[PDB]
């Protein structure tokens, strides 16, 4: 039985004066988009931000993920840089499909994606970065910092508010993440702490592909999930049993729980809204910045 795709989120292509910020925007969708726990924004067609990252200087071990580390039930993080780790990434892919890495369809990686996470005959092992800090590394948007030097073309996106580094933190401190991706690096199903919103933008790159589910459904899927992990992990608090919650979305969906999912391209943002669990991979070399965010 081959993989089924859930039907796609909401996708909004808001007007330069709906484009204001990204609160008010959000605040707009939210009767739409809280029923779906994701949502996926395209900006206007000329908010182009330029990416604003060190790449000469961009040094990082990623970590090392095994797609059927469940499944199963030695491995160990080499230094790259952010053009070495690219070579690597579209070798990877290309060796494995056997084609340019432009020319895989994405419901082809997507399907191959949950196969090798239940293979028990394959093992396939990926790399990626994650959780690096934009304050070590730079942020991928331009910043009012003195670091690097902004040009006047630039000086719009430093200062507007759909740039992470403004995104309001403080609950009634915290800085943007960086995430590195290449074919097949995944995440697990997990919410945010303190159920926070999250807004996650895709600098350049191959699409990121997301699954989410809408609020109303995370006991529904904190059930199934507790139901059909393993037992040695079935007892284990949230906070530790999200590093290891994989799960098809198909077995979410055969047990009633929603779930819909979107790619998400270079250029877009992706808004998961309180409580609403999500997981996904990625199609290929690409570049993130996620930023947890309070209303
Ligand atoms: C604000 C911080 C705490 C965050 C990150 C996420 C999240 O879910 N992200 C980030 C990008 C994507 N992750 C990847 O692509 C991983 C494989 C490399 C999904 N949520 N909050
Ligand atoms: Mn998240």
């Amino acid at each position: 039985a081959e993989f089924v795709p859930p039907p796609e989120c909401p996708v909004f292509e808001p007007s330069w004066e709906e484009f204001t910020d990204p609160l008010s925007f959000i605040g707009r969708i939210r009767p739409l988009a809280e029923k779906t726990g994701i949502c996926k924004i395209r900006p206007p067609k000329d908010w182009q931000p330029p990416f604003a990252c060190e790449v000469k200087s961009f040094r990082f071990t990623p970590r090392v993920q095994r797609l059927n580390e469940l499944e199963a039930m030695f491995g160990f993080e080499r230094e790259y840089t952010l053009q070495s780790f690219g070579e690597m990434a579209d070798n990877f892919k290309s060796d494995y499909f056997n084609m340019p890495v432009h020319m895989v369809p994405t419901e082809l990686v997507e399907k191959e994606f949950w196969r090798l996470v239940s293979s028990i005959e394959e093992d396939v092992i990926v790399e990626y970065g994650a959780d690096i800090s934009s304050k070590d590394f730079g942020s991928g948007f331009p910043v009012k910092d003195g670091r690097r030097k902004i040009l006047p073309e630039e000086e719009e996106y430093a200062l507007s508010g759909w740039n992470l580094n403004n995104m309001p933190v403080l609950e009634q401190m915290k800085v943007p993440w960086l995430y590195v991706g290449m074919c097949f690096s995944s995440f697990c199903w997990h919410i945010e702490d303190h159920w926070s919103y999250s807004i996650n933008y895709l600098h350049w790159g191959e699409p990121k592909t997301w699954y989410g589910v809408p609020s109303h459904a995370a006991e529904q899927l904190e059930e199934v999930m507790r139901e059909l992990a393993p037992e040695l992990f079935e007892s284990q608090p949230d906070l530790l049993h999200q590093l290891v919650t994989i799960m098809n979305p198909n077995v979410l969906m055969e047990h009633g729980v929603p779930v819909y999912r979107t790619n998400q391209c270079a250029g877009e943002f992706v808004v998961t809204f309180p409580r609403a669990y999500h997981s996904g991979f990625n199609q290929g070399y690409n570049f993130a910045e996620a930023v947890n965010f309070c209303t």
